[PDB]
């Protein structure tokens, strides 16, 4: 956990697939800081998240998106085996939040209009997040909210978002939404809007609202809970396989929200209705959602601020070792001299 000499007195805070993330703290700012160490140069799947997560979050500048302060790695490139990224140091996230505090109905708003914020941003650089869930969601100690993990992030493609039935997904199950399942590369905003609606929901009741045990369980139980889909929304739907599969299905009620979150804010439950929305044209988007009345007392156009310029529109098709120089050259700034 070498960070040479500006960073000490590390102290663990959590680890997972992304490396692990330790405090520390910073001699220039004094002040102390959340750094995780990345050995992606071992798979080039670990590569392309690093590689999107830095490039995005480099040209990211938002107070509900975590940045990138410093990134410390060796000075050549035959010595760099791992790569430190030094980001907002943040007391907690939603997901052990949840684990064991009741939100209030204030809590539970004050959250989701930064979420909200930060994905109008987001989303406003034609950027998909596409692994939004309350473990990406940081807190600090007067519950100031940050996104994290842009390992996952795309460019919005909604023009090459059709693909067939079943086809295998990577972002976490209980938070995808249906139509990923159904006929979706998840290529389009409307993707994002599913997981805070599914992240809404989770507030309200501390528990997921759809814990699929697989793929497609994970459908069965969204549709548990919507019913089935209207005769206009299966239309919509023209994969055969997929249409047929959702057909097959014997007839499902709808859920009532306030049967299933009965002490809920009745203008949340109308704003997660409207964020669960089976048909992702009909899915209410960031700017709607900011302006509904349940985010009253915070919503503020003029203070939500927009990117200056989006992405342009691969990581893909490029070796570990190709990006190995990539990661190298997006981290010169960092280096003295
Ligand atoms: C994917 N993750 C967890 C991140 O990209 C991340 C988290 C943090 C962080 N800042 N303050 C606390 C944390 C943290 C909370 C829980 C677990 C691990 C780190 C910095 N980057």
């Amino acid at each position: 956990f070498d960070v040479g000499p500006r960073y000490t007195n590390l102290s663990y805070i959590g680890e997972g697939a992304y490396g692990m993330v330790c405090s520390a703290y910073d001699n220039v700012n004094k002040v102390r800081v959340a750094i995780k160490k990345i050995s992606p140069f071992e798979h080039q799947t670990y590569c392309q998240r690093t590689l999107r997560e830095i490039k995005i979050l480099l040209r990211f500048r938002h107070e509900n998106i975590i940045g990138i302060n410093d990134i410390i790695r060796a000075p050549t490139i035959e010595q760099m085996k791992d790569v430190y990224i030094v980001q907002d140091l943040m007391e907690t996230d939603l997901y052990k939040l949840l684990k064991t505090q009741h939100l209030s109905n204030d809590h539970i708003c004050y959250f989701l209009y930064q979420i909200l914020r930060g994905l109008k941003y987001i989303h406003s650089a034609n950027v998909l997040h596409r692994d939004l869930k309350p473990s990406n969601l940081l807190l600090n100690t007067t519950c100031d909210l940050k996104i994290c993990d842009f390992g996952l992030a795309r460019v919005a493609d909604p023009d090459h978002d059709h693909t067939g039935f079943l086809t295998e997904y990577v972002a976490t199950r209980w938070y995808r939404a249906p139509e990923i399942m159904l006929n979706s590369k998840g290529y389009t905003k409307s993707i994002d809007i599913w997981s805070v609606g599914c992240i809404l929901a989770e507030m309200l009741s501390n528990r997921p609202i759809f814990p699929g045990k697989h793929y497609l369980d994970q459908l069965n139980h969204i549709l548990g809970i919507l019913g089935s889909p209207s005769q206009e929304d299966l239309n919509c739907i023209i994969n055969l396989k997929a249409r047929n599969y959702l057909l097959s299905l014997p007839h499902k009620n709808k859920v009532p929200w306030n049967r299933l979150f009965p002490n809920a804010d009745s203008k949340a439950l109308d704003l997660l209705d409207k964020m669960l929305t089976f048909n992702p044209h009909k899915r209410i988007e960031v700017e709607q959602a900011l302006a509904h009345p349940y985010l009253e007392q915070y919503y503020d156009p003029s203070d939500e601020p927009i990117a200056e310029a989006p992405f342009k529109f691969e990581l893909d098709d490029l070796p570990k070792e190709k990006l190995k120089e990539l990661i190298f050259e997006e981290t010169a700034r960092f280096q003295p001299g």
